[PDB]
């Protein structure tokens, strides 16, 4: 288990699950939901994240969404977008992998979503616990694909 091993089992998982207190199916599309209150969520998720010691313990390279780009986030995707869809990586991990074989196997898990992608390249799992929680990113990828994404950052940015 490439996740099991890099410590994010799911007992692990599901105790990084943030619950939504704004009362809405994440499969509402973000016309359903209020901005004001979305953006104070985000502000309590930014704090909880920087009060936890588990994420410490981990051997993971870690990022919080800031309240910032999540408002960008949202007013780009504003009317017709899915939340589960737009809102996927509040919490977000990086790890490098010897192959992507084994992470593809994760689709076949409950509560695990694969998104494929080998300008960029790369493999994005995430873990959701319900509809009501916020969903974990997790980013895979291979020197390959690694070294290619950190080049066209310095040709892009
Ligand atoms: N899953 C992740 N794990 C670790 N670091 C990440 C992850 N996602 C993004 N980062 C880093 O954190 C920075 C801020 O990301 P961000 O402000 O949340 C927009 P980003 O996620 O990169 O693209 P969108 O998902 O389209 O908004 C990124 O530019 C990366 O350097
Ligand atoms: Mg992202």
């Amino acid at each position: 288990y490439i996740l099991d091993k890099i410590g994010l089992n799911i007992e692990i998982l599901e105790s990084l699950s943030y619950e939504s207190k704004l009362g809405m199916s994440f499969k509402r599309t973000l016309s359903h939901f209020n901005k004001e209150e979305v953006l104070k969520e985000i502000e309590l998720i930014n704090n909880w994240y920087f009060s936890l010691e588990i994420i410490d313990d981990l051997p993971l390279d870690s990022r919080i969404k800031s309240v910032s780009s999540a408002k960008m986030k949202f007013e780009r995707y504003y009317p017709n977008a899915t939340y589960n869809r737009v809102f996927n990586d509040i919490l977000g991990f990086r790890v490098i992998c010897k192959s992507y074989d084994e992470v593809l196997e994760l689709e076949k898990e409950d509560k695990i979503r694969v998104v494929d992608m080998s300008g960029f390249r790369g493999i994005h799992v995430y873990y959701q616990r319900d509809n009501h929680h916020y969903p974990i990113e997790i980013q895979f990828n291979t020197y390959y694909d690694r070294q290619l994404n950190d080049w066209l950052h310095d040709k892009f940015y």
